[PDB]
């Protein structure tokens, strides 16, 4: 089997990207923000705290012939920008993108924290790290793409992300015409549950590649790129007026500059992230201050290869029995 989806951006940033899900029968489509930085697929429902709810569609299982309450289970999730969910489990049968798994575990809100009650367009998460992230307990339960897994044509799934436009996720197969050149395959550490690899390097603009390890994560789930202080001052040094602002909370530009393109090595190859991607517009309406796409990590304790990165490639989540991940241009 395999499945294809259309995801799209959730503003004119690119802040995150939605695609449609289908839950329970007859199927209730909910806008799911696919995370490959988590492992759970939760999602504003029928039991989520009312004042919590703000325009999100929400998942009812009392109006799906195929839910069934996973008995006990409970889920408690936190992530990196501080933002939380929890609440209890149904079993139901999810389809992306043509592709549909029985008994996927749908975790179902019971509380959201603000930022998640304040973006109306995203009603759920669909992680697809590594299952052992997953937090329902007492029984830890698999993500999507490990249940699909044994029923894929190939035990992938891959993410093509657009710049201010749609892209793609697809499922068991890799689209040959979604890329030019070919796909530079690097080693994945699934040790911390994350899709964990390392880059070999990176390049300001048109300066000179610096071969250096950068141990990060790929997550699709992060809007910006994280990576150590050190590149990312080389980086802002380049870019007339930038400073990193602690009022803000990070690098800002004025408007008025051009970006560079930054590079970052996959092995022997390269993907160039245009300058374009690194402008995340004004700090606050009417500023002539930009916040920057390339950010620092420090204090995050991981370095993120987020969607500024990720948008820049075609990207394949090969889930063999060795995950690795590969990276093309495109």
């Amino acid at each position: 089997s395999t499945g294809s989806a259309t995801t799209t951006p959730i503003d004119s940033l690119d802040d995150a990207y939605i695609t449609p899900v289908q839950i329970g029968t007859p199927a209730q489509t909910l806008n799911l923000d696919f995370d490959t930085g988590s492992s759970d697929l939760w999602v504003f429902s029928s039991e989520t705290t009312a004042s919590e709810v703000d325009g999100q569609t929400i998942y009812t299982p009392s109006k799906s012939t195929t839910a069934k309450l996973l008995s006990g289970a409970t889920w408690s999730i936190s992530y990196g920008d501080g933002s939380s969910s929890s609440g209890d489990v149904y079993t139901d049968t999810v389809s992306v993108g043509g592709l549909t798994v029985t008994g996927q575990a749908v975790e179902s809100a019971k509380k959201v924290s603000s930022s998640f009650t304040e973006d109306s367009t995203i009603d759920g998460l669909l992680g697809l790290a590594f299952s052992t992230l997953n937090t329902v307990s007492p029984t830890q339960q698999k993500t999507f793409f490990d249940n699909a897994k044994a029923s894929l044509d190939s035990p992938v799934f891959t993410a093509d992300l657009g710049y201010h436009a749609p892209g793609t996720y697809n499922f068991g197969f890799i689209d040959t015409t979604a890329y030019t050149g070919s796909i530079t395959y690097t080693a994945v550490s699934t040790k911390q549950g994350f899709w964990e690899w390392t880059s070999t390097g990176y390049a300001v603009g048109s300066g000179t590649f610096k071969s250096t390890s950068i141990d990060g994560i790929a997550d699709t789930g992060t809007t910006l790129l994280y990576l150590p202080a050190t590149v990312v001052s080389a980086y802002w040094a380049q870019v007339s007026g930038a400073k990193s602002s602690s009022s803000v909370g990070g690098y800002v530009f004025p408007c008025s500059a051009t970006l560079p393109s930054f590079t970052f090595g996959v092995g022997s190859a390269r993907i160039v992230i245009p300058g374009d991607y690194i402008d995340f517009g004004p700090i606050s309406t009417g500023s002539s201050s930009c916040f920057g796409g390339i950010q620092s990590s420090a204090g995050i304790g991981i370095n993120i290869f987020g969607d500024v990165a990720l948008k820049a490639a075609f990207v394949v989540f090969n889930g063999a029995t060795t995950p690795t991940l590969g990276f093309a241009s495109k």
